[PDB]
């Protein structure tokens, strides 16, 4: 079974990677949800503002 156990551990690193890479790929996107909250908090931010002076 070294031989079975041997093509499990290859395949279980390309998983590895796999895994990795879908993290990474959550990585940006998180980035891109984040700044894009650090946007509206922006208008938010002078939108309640702008009513004070109506």
């Amino acid at each position: 079974s070294t031989r079975r156990i041997l093509g499990l551990a290859i395949e279980s690193q390309d998983a590895g990677i796999k895994t990795i890479t879908m993290l990474d790929e959550q990585k940006e996107q998180l980035n891109r949800i984040e700044e894009g909250l650090d946007q509206i908090n922006k208008d938010m931010r002078e939108t309640e503002k702008t009513l004070t002076e109506l």
